[PDB]
DNA sequence: GCATGCATGCGCATGCATGCATTATGCATGCATGCGCATGCATGC
DNA sequence: GCATGCATGCGCATGCATGCATAATGCATGCATGCGCATGCATGC
């Protein structure tokens, strides 16, 4: 006989459901400690409904139920749930009130082949799958313990259990002996949670040559809702073709269905901890070179992206002067400068970032439609990534190659901070506080250092002017900065084959301080300075109009103000001090410089090497000139020679000299710096030489 | 005139032609709209 | 004038509300007449 014939008859039913009773009342551990006692317990304690059991132990503990598991599940699955339910009721009195039912889960098992192998041996059988979700239906009432009202009289039909496989049909009305038709009581149905998944083969794991395949399953009661469209699960499940309208007819071959029925799922000392975090002097330099470990060099871009995460405060007084907190940045590159990288990693650490790119069919959309959705075919408002990223981050790659609906749909999102639709029936206005992260290129395809930023992109100035940071990255051939890419590069490719700052912290521990400081941290203003802002601006604005290109504005100002809030929220401060002043005071005169062409650039840092040097090292402004001469030196070498030399020498004396004159008179710190040796200098006291 | 016979008369059973009562479910068709394609018009540079 | 963009345009698939097609058997009632009974009329002797 089959195993299904055997387990149907009442006495072999009762035997097994004692012994799954003895089962749940005598497993233990292997430390001997009651398994289900706690577990039962802990799902008590929430009102939970589902019990997850292992196979393992199962089968170790009573084998011949393990044995008919696979061949037999819905009926073992009745008994089991019915034994579970009298255990719990036994432990517990109350569930008659809350919960009539409570369902076991298979947690463990010898694991079954891919959807591929899936064929005619593996009906009605028990199975383990894994795969990608592709799509989900919601959660759906389905009928449970139906109660149908006769169209006759108004007598009311008792509840009939709805199987999953045929609907229900009541024969006759009981008293007036009716035939029909039958109408479903809605008020006294009960109802049960359903929902449907389709699960697509990992596409990793594919041959080549051939096409990855699909199957249905379908999720019920607590399941529901426990997978989001895109990941990678792992299903136990029973293989079905019993269910009405499997079979083919209308037309063509007799070809049946199969559908996956699923039944099982896989997949306040920190607020110490960061408060110690805090107390520790030089948290600012740990954050600052925490950002992006796998992008060498470009230390000033992180330090603004570090602003740029933190963020500032809006300020709105009444309902009449809105001041936005939220820090854009803008990234000008030549080819090869590892742009993207950025964005890549932002998304990555950012809570709620979406990222999109201009050159097209990206993903998501930069602007708002009303569509009909292809895989749901449902009718929906799509609102674009701005919409999308409230109170996150938008990342755009490849800023110059959008078209007139994206850049003006920008504009409007940067500039008003709403996105206003007027499409098919439909006016509304969104909210779109999000932060904006940008990536481009220069017209050229190479940063000339002649012209203006404005006038070395493609874009517009009014679209310029919003962003509170630029950042040029322009390439220039560095044998030992080129050199160390190379290594790390090469050091990167060989890792992953299959076979200043005193220490970054962790990633997660730099997301909840991320979100601490975003919640629990409001800087102040009480302690401005207004007189030396007041001077700085009305000196820059002077040298400004005496060179006579690219004025100063008020605007800069309020961006120094937030980037001062966002240091003072880096270091928990709740009053604005001089020293955040200062660095802000710092990031804003280096962004404007670096716009200037050359001459203006030149004058305006050599004027104001009062401001830029706040924090700096001198040792650096050292290396920076030995590299100036270096450069000349070589220039003047390759161009009369034809070639280079051997060997890079330049005197002491010109180094000196260039230090007095920005008032610098002693350099042996220098010779024993770590800088001298990495760059691989050396210093002759017999020539009174240096060396490269 | 009294004794007897008896053709008439009445009520309840069965047999047989007409007549009366009952009664939801499953399958097919046209309207709306997505998706791939080629022609063609209009707009730059 | 030639190169490119693109709003308009067309044909065949599915999904969903209305609409279309099907189709004898069993049980009840009144008319005709047999069978037992008591009254009553008519006819003998
Ligand atoms: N400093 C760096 N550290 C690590 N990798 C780098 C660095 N600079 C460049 N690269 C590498 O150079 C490659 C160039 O590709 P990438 O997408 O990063 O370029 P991009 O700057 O975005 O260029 P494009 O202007 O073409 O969009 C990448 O594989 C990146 O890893
Ligand atoms: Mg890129
Ligand atoms: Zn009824």
């Amino acid at each position: 006989h089959s195993v299904r014939e055997w387990v149907s008859m009442a006495g072999p039913r009762l035997e097994i459901h004692h012994r799954f009773k003895n089962f749940l009342r005598t497993h233990v551990d292997s430390h001997g400690h009651n398994v289900f006692k706690e577990r039962i317990s802990d799902m008590c304690k929430e009102n939970r409904e589902s019990l997850v059991v292992n196979y393992e132990d199962l089968a170790a503990r009573e084998h011949v139920l393990a044995y008919f598991l696979p061949e037999a599940p819905a009926e073992l699955l009745q008994i089991f749930d019915e034994a579970a339910l009298e255990v719990v009721l036994a432990m517990y009195p109350k569930y008659d009130r809350i919960t009539n039912h409570i369902h076991v889960r298979i947690s463990h098992l010898p694991l079954v082949e891919e959807l591929r192998s899936l064929r005619q041996l593996h009906l009605n059988q028990l199975i383990r799958t894994s795969g990608v979700v592709t799509s989900c239906t919601g959660v759906l009432p389905q009928l449970s313990m139906v109660k149908y009202n006769c169209n006759k009289c108004n007598f009311v039909l008792g509840p009939f259990c709805q199987s999953q496989n045929q609907e229900v049909k009541p024969g006759s009305c009981p008293e007036c002996q009716s035939a029909g038709p039958f109408e479903v009581n809605m008020e006294e149905t009960i109802y049960q949670n359903y929902q449907r998944i389709r699960i697509q083969e990992s596409p990793g794991k594919v041959a080549a040559g051939r096409l990855p395949r699909s199957k249905d399953a379908i999720l019920l009661a607590d399941l529901v809702d426990s997978c989001k469209p895109g990941d990678e699960i792992e299903l136990t499940g029973i293989y079905h073709n019993n269910y009405d309208g499997s079979l083919n007819t209308a037309n063509g071959f007799p070809v049946f269905a199969t559908v996956i029925l699923a039944n099982h799922v896989a997949k306040d000392e920190d607020v110490k901890m960061i408060t110690s975090l805090s107390k520790d002097q030089q948290i600012g330099e740990k954050i600052f070179a925490s950002i992006a470990p796998s992008i060498y060099g470009h230390e000033d871009i992180k330090r603004g992206l570090a602003l740029a995460l933190f963020g500032g405060e809006p300020k709105n007084p009444g309902g009449k002067h809105k001041v936005r907190g939220d820090i854009n940045v803008l990234l000008c590159g030549d080819p090869g400068t590892a742009k993207s990288q950025f964005l890549k990693y932002i998304e990555k650490v950012s809570s709620r970032a979406i990222f999109t790119t201009g050159q097209g069919a990206s993903a998501v959309g930069l602007t708002a439609y009303v569509q009909r959705h292809p895989v749901s075919r449902e009718w929906t408002l799509e609102a674009g990534a701005l919409v999308l990223a409230d109170r996150g981050v938008c990342l755009i790659d490849e800023f110059d190659k959008m078209n007139d609906q994206d850049r003006t749909s920008i504009h409007e999102a940067m500039e008003q901070q709403s996105i206003s639709i007027s499409k098919a029936g439909i006016v509304t206005s969104l909210q779109a506080r999000c932060t904006v992260i940008a990536a481009a290129n220069p017209i050229g395809g190479r940063y000339d250092p002649s012209l203006t930023f404005s006038e070395n992109v493609d874009l517009t100035e009014p679209i310029i002017s919003r962003f509170d940071i630029l950042c040029v990255v322009r390439d220039t051939v560095d044998p030992v900065q080129d050199e160390m890419l190379a290594r790390f590069v090469v050091g990167s490719h060989v890792r992953h084959h299959p076979s200043y700052g005193v220490e970054p912290l962790p990633q997660e521990v730099l997301k909840k301080y991320i979100i601490y400081a975003k919640e629990r941290v409001h800087p102040k203003l009480n302690q401005m300075d207004q007189d030396k802002v007041a001077k700085m601006y009305s000196d820059l604005r002077k040298e400004s109009m005496a060179t006579g290109s690219i004025p100063i504005t008020v605007r800069h100002i309020e961006s120094m103000i937030r980037m001062a809030e966002a240091h003072a929220r880096i270091h928990l401060r709740d009053y604005v001090i001089e020293d955040d002043v200062n660095m802000a005071i710092r990031v804003m005169l280096e962004s404007f410089i670096d716009t200037q062409k050359f001459s203006v650039m030149r004058s305006m840092r050599k004027t104001f090497a009062r401001y830029l040097s706040f924090r700096r090292d001198n040792n650096e402004l050292l290396l920076f000139i030995l590299k100036q001469l270096v450069a000349e030196q070589v220039t003047y070498q390759r161009n009369r020679f034809g070639a280079q030399q051997d060997t890079i020498e330049v005197p002491e004396k010109d180094l000196v000299d260039k230090a007095r004159q920005i008032n610098i008179h002693n350099l042996s710190a220098f010779y024993d710096s770590e800088l001298f040796r990495m760059n691989k200098f050396s210093h002759d006291l017999k020539r009174k030489m240096i060396l490269q």
